């Protein structure tokens, strides 16, 4: 089993959270245009996921911690149900993050 | 005191500048959609700041140097007046940059 | 001659390709909003190029490999004809990539 299907160093960062309900670690994150806060990636756009949640959230925190770089194992991330496969594969394209098979 | 409230290596890069007036070092930068040039981050959108000015500018340079990665100390950056706090904290979300308390 | 006009480590990543015709290595890439697939950077927007093709493509592959970080030599990249100079220089602004003269 794995999480970091890569050698390129994984770094973390903090940011204002806009998540209200409980969300588990390893959930892709995106920015909420209206508020500028981080929330779960909705899977609507490739390149929109700008981070991966490090630790799980209750849904009441004002801040959160996420991975801003690194190569992750696709199978370890909590993807939104029914997400488009192409947008999934290119979810982090543009950031320092990326993902692939374990193997 | 500090500037690099982080261990993740800070790297720099160059790019076409669209700044006309004098601007001090450590000023967040954003891209100008109309021209594709780099200018001061206006604070209107989280994730829009794509770099931090390394050296100060006169306002007549055609090119500029900025940090494209690293973890900076929030207090060292010249933020735009009255910027929204959430958009401030997530200013660089999406890039290789990030910031936090000194501390 | 060179390719990596920089010391900051070059890392790669994979993603769904939307390229149909043959394209050579070192071609800037961008995301296709409609599909979420990666295609050649059209040069219309600075900060839109999110990667550089590692190996050449036939135009029938469903996946591709690209550099997601590093500092490249401008002269080694296959730029789109007549691209605007400012959008060229700031092509990767926002990602972990960047480019400059060899020297």
């Amino acid at each position: 089993v794995r999480i970091f299907a890569g050698n390129d160093p994984a770094h973390t960062a903090t940011g204002s959270s806009g998540i209200s309900s409980p969300t588990p670690a390893l959930t892709p994150l995106m920015l909420d245009e209206a508020t500028g806060k981080l929330v779960v990636w909705d899977g609507q756009k490739a390149g929109s996921a700008v981070g991966i949640l490090v630790l799980p959230l209750e849904g009441t925190e004002t801040a959160l911690t996420y991975y801003k770089s690194g190569t992750f194992a696709t199978e370890a991330i909590h993807w939104p149900e029914s997400v488009d496969e192409h947008k999934k594969a290119n979810a982090f394209a543009g950031s320092a993050l990326s993902h692939a098979a374990l193997p």
